[PDB]
């Protein structure tokens, strides 16, 4: 399983700029194709984006001490951003994303 938790803030056409909101990113999957889940602490329906064949980019940028900001940008232009991510789930989800965005 692959889940990382702390404040989501996303700019994408499904749904508009939001305001950092406390979740979490989590991957989900069927017959290779993979996505991901965005669920927030506050409820409602969880929404999707698709990362097989759909990631641009990956960055990785600290947020204070053993923490980082990741930041995912995909091929339709939707940027997710996560933050406060323990520092060693940050770079496990990191490296699971860029491994996806490779094709394996």
């Amino acid at each position: 399983s692959l889940k990382i938790h702390g404040p989501i803030r996303i700019r994408s056409m499904q749904t508009g700029i939001t305001k950092w909101k406390e979740g979490s990113f989590e991957i989900v999957e069927k017959e290779n194709k993979v996505s991901l889940v965005v669920h927030y602490n506050t409820g409602g329906i969880p929404r999707i984006f698709q990362l097989s064949h759909n990631i641009k980019n990956v960055v990785l940028r600290p947020s204070g001490a053993k923490q980082s900001r990741l930041m995912l940008t995909l091929q339709d232009n939707s940027f997710l951003s996560i933050d406060k991510v323990p520092s060693k789930d940050a770079e496990e989800m990191r490296l699971f994303l860029d491994a996806v965005h490779q094709n394996r």
